[PDB]
Formats: C-alpha cells, sequence, structure tokens
C-alpha cells in the first residue's frame, strides 16, 4: 500500500497474508480475506506459481512475533475456471484456498463479511484497502499492515480513455487514482473494504494496479469485484 497508514491490529481481522515457502523460510507474496473458518478468498494471480503456499491469520507485522498469528497450510486450490493469467484484463482473478485446518476466530480473526451478489458502488464510495504490499513503487514490503483510504471510481469513469479504458470491466471495481494512495504489489488478492449502511464489507480482492507504477493518477488500483462472484464462492465452498 503506497500513502497507507498503519492499521489498528484488530481493525481488519479478515485480512490474511498468503505466503510462500522459500528456503527455510515463508515469504509474504499477497494478501488474502479469510471467508470461512476454513476457507479464503485470494486473486487467482496469486496462487499461478507453483509453490507451497501458507495462510497467515491474526498477522499484524510481517517481521515480529505479534502473538496472535495462527499460522495454516494450503490444502486445495480452487481458481475460478474463465482466469486465464495471460490476460488479468478480461478478470475472473479469484480463488479460493481451502485452509488443512479451521482457524480460530477472536478479534484479531473474523471472517470477511462480503456484499449482497449483484452490488455495485456509487462513484466516490468510501473504501479502504488493506495490506503488506509495497509501500512505494519498486519498493518493499510494509512490515506492520497498511491501510490506504480509496474511493470507488465507477465503471464510467474508469473504463473512460484517460483512466483505464477498455481494460476495466464491469465485473471489477476500481478504488483511488489520486497519484499519491494505492494498492502496490503484495497487495494483490486482499481486500478492499467499503462502508455501506454502517458495516465494512469486502467489495473487492486487488487484482493489478499500472506497469507505470502503483500510485499513478487516473490509474485505480483495480480489484475483482466480489459482489459478481458470490454464487461462484458459494458453490465452490458447497462442493469442497
Ligand atoms: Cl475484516
Amino acid at each position: 500500500v503506497v500513502g497507507g497508514t498503519e492499521a489498528q491490529r484488530n481493525s481488519w481481522p479478515s485480512q490474511i497474508s498468503l505466503q510462500y515457502r522459500s528456503g527455510s523460510s515463508w515469504a509474504h507474496t499477497c494478501g488474502g480475506t479469510l471467508i470461512r473458518q476454513n476457507w479464503v478468498m485470494t486473486a487467482a494471480h496469486c496462487v499461478d506459481r507453483e509453490l507451497t503456499f501458507r495462510v497467515v491469520v491474526g498477522e499484524h507485522n510481517l517481521n515480529q512475533n505479534d502473538g496472535t498469528e495462527q499460522y495454516v497450510g494450503v490444502q486445495k486450490i480452487v481458481v475460478h475456471p474463465y482466469w486465464n493469467t495471460d490476460d488479468v484484463a478480461a478478470g475472473y482473478d479469484i480463488a479460493l484456498l481451502r485452509l488443512a485446518q479451521s482457524v480460530t476466530l477472536n478479534s484479531y480473526v473474523q471472517l470477511g463479511v462480503l456484499p449482497r451478489a449483484g452490488t455495485i458502488l456509487a462513484n466516490n464510495s468510501p473504501c479502504y484497502i488493506t495490506g503488506w504490499g509495497l509501500t512505494r513503487t519498486n519498493g518493499q514490503l510494509a512490515q506492520t499492515l497498511q491501510q490506504a483510504y480509496l474511493p470507488t471510481v465507477d465503471y464510467a469513469i474508469c473504463s473512460s480513455s484517460s483512466y483505464w479504458g477498455s481494460t476495466v470491466k464491469n465485473s471489477m471495481v476500481c478504488a483511488g487514482g489520486d497519484g499519491v494512495r494505492s494498492g502496490c504489489q503484495g497487495d494483490s488478492g486482499g481486500p478492499l473494504h467499503c462502508l455501506v449502511n454502517g458495516q465494512y464489507a469486502v467489495h473487492g480482492v486487488t487484482s493489478f494496479v499500472s506497469r507505470l507504477g502503483c500510485n499513478v493518477t487516473r490509474k485505480p488500483t483495480v480489484f475483482t469485484r466480489v459482489s459478481a462472484y458470490i454464487s461462484w464462492i458459494n458453490n465452490v465452498i458447497a462442493s469442497n
């Protein structure tokens, strides 16, 4: 997250860290949203690589013991069948991870609230992206979970020529684009939390930013629209 602030430890309890084994250690690669005690929602592009993945819930600082982490292996990975790694702009950047164990809920570990199917946010709706992603274009991951206020950019504006053009689809949510704050690498897969009727819900799964840079004016961070996949998510969980 570029231009973020440190999140309070219990603000976003559904945020998880998706990590891969590297040598004798683990490295954060993407975020995700805990949606069932044994299921995580993340971006399909985060699991394109054939790596060993683990999920960390109750994580706050990637480089320090928080005393609240629970570490769990990823037992099954279900990527959306239309996902195409060669074409992120086509959409379908979503995957569900079945965890090896069911995690325990507490103030640091909670299920993410999802929007009802088909819900679309009005332009400029208040949202926070959260993640341990790069804090600068071509920077380094954050140590502590960051949050940045990123108001949505509706489809009509987002898909206009000075924004993302045809690359943005109605199955996505755009947010931000002010040139200062944004998602960045490492935030992928994590949530876009938006306040609707008093409650935050996870309306987006971080998918991509411009190749030019993370915080690029009129290139808002683009997320998979969670409300486009409610049936898909329920169908996956019911059959696994
Ligand atoms: Cl949350």
